[PDB]
């Protein structure tokens, strides 16, 4: 659930996603568009996209449990649901992680307007 | 949304909502039913009868903003449903703080089935 999936992006990256991941660019918020911004952005196209694939499941809603080994993520064993919602969010903060070295605060509060471009396909 | 309600329980009472309030008691957690164990699970139950309150909004995935001011919650100025949403999850997380004094571990994982007792009203 979502629960899970803000406190696995402040464990991954060290960043309050509430600051940082929620109005960045043209995916990282409400009503993705366009194409992204740049790799963080991507990133949030890229778990829009994991979460559509899952029609069957309740991705927002549904918790799961996780835990670490050696320093990295490790999803819990739970439903077929819960695996596939969590290796959804572990591939997001990851790729969250990974693209600190770009991460722009230029991009936060990315106007809906300047994303009206023909959308990406998953 | 959740996102939201995890950062806010982590930032009022310190710990890790994961591993402090998402398997405690009868309530905190999936399925609640009987009678709350302690203050810590009533936090829990009163949670969930404020979301039961907004059938007419969407607790769990409805995004909102907060901050705070003087070191309090204050929610952010959004629709009525995002602005009764952050209500409710101040409410606990405020409740979850004000009641750390009588968290007891022993509480963590307790069982369902002893939890089925006629479940109270909200």
């Amino acid at each position: 659930s979502l629960l899970e999936f803000g406190m696995m992006i402040l464990g991954e990256t060290g960043k309050n996603p509430l600051t940082s991941y929620s109005f960045y660019g043209c995916y990282c918020g409400v009503g993705g568009k366009g194409t992204p911004k740049d790799a963080t952005d991507r990133c949030c196209f890229v778990h829009d996209c994991c979460y559509g694939n899952l029609p069957d499941c309740s991705p927002k809603t549904d918790r799961y449990k996780y835990h670490r080994e050696n320093g990295a993520i490790v999803c819990g064993k739970g439903t077929s649901c819960e695996n596939r919602i969590c290796e959804c969010d572990r591939a997001a903060a990851i790729c969250f992680r990974k693209n600190l070295k770009t991460y722009n605060y230029i991009y936060r509060n990315y106007p809906d307007f300047l994303c009206k471009k023909e959308s990406e396909k998953c």
